[PDB]
């Protein structure tokens, strides 16, 4: 990680972690070319790639994000063949499940009401905010599914600990 | 008491518009121009909605505001009683302390969790994100007890269930 332990040093500063305007930044002028992340997915981002409670990533938890990152834009790149910057959204249940999410029809709906614009498209930023909070979500859920069945037997602390951690908190 | 019905009726009267209902952006109007920067977020007032809609219109009818008004009144005392020092914040272990006076048992981990999404840097919990973290608390408790149809204190989720709750309800 030569000059990626470099870059994180950049933009890290002084307390050595990042918070979601460093992360914007070094997405945006790296991951580059409207097009760009937003505000709202860069914390989500810090929110779920969080792993030791911080609040801020570390070199670990970047590392980890940006391997995420790059390999949901080779799915990306690999549907938006017509280079447009943007799939329509009968690409993007294929590009779910690509990733590795098998889901149903009711959340494929769910997706394309969220995510896509009014002509239907997804762009990158939708695109990698909706993998985010999928990644999120499922290992959320993932940790109390160790056997790996899919299915989750919770009391009622347990439930919390789940939906405390799911739901966001921007301000 | 009466009186405050009274005057709350007169608030929905001039914001609330036609259907005497309120929206999450008309809510934040109200309760940042109740009080006179720090104030409510569109995302706490949409929580507070989501906890306190019990017949489900989507809005606030003059009777749920006035229960969600109470609420604010009794965590807002909690949250006095610990701000001695009148920083307009509250530490981390006053937290714990707020939390179980306010009622609600939970464990360390649920306090960990708390403090990553309501503190800040400091690690003290402003207004907002008190209030906001109480109606989600109140509100995932409501759920829970919701889907646990036969009463035995144990919920059964799949992956796909749970990917759906959190698109939509989370
Ligand atoms: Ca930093
Ligand atoms: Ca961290
Ligand atoms: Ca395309
Ligand atoms: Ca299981
Ligand atoms: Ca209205
Ligand atoms: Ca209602
Ligand atoms: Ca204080
Ligand atoms: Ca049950």
């Amino acid at each position: 990680q030569q000059q990626f332990r470099n870059i994180f040093k950049q933009i890290a500063g002084d307390d050595m972690e990042i918070c979601a305007d460093e992360l914007k930044k070094v997405l945006n002028t790296v991951v580059n070319k409207t097009h760009g992340f937003t505000l709202e997915s860069c914390r989500s981002m810090i929110a779920l790639m969080d792993t030791d409670g911080s609040g801020k990533l570390n070199l670990q938890e970047f590392h980890h994000l940006w391997n995420k990152i790059k390999a949901w834009q080779k799915i990306f790149k690999h549907y938006d063949t017509d280079q447009s910057g943007t799939i329509n959204s009968y690409e993007m249940r294929n590009a779910v499940n690509d990733a590795g999410f098998h889901l149903n029809n009711q959340l494929y709906d769910i997706i394309t009401m969220r995510y896509a614009d009014k002509h239907m498209n997804i762009d990158f930023d939708s695109f990698i905010c909706c993998f985010v909070r999928l990644e999120g979500m499922f290992r959320a859920f993932h940790a109390f599914d160790k056997d790996g069945d899919g299915i989750i037997k919770l009391n009622v602390l347990e439930w919390l600990q789940l939906t405390m951690y799911a739901l966001e908190h921007h301000h």
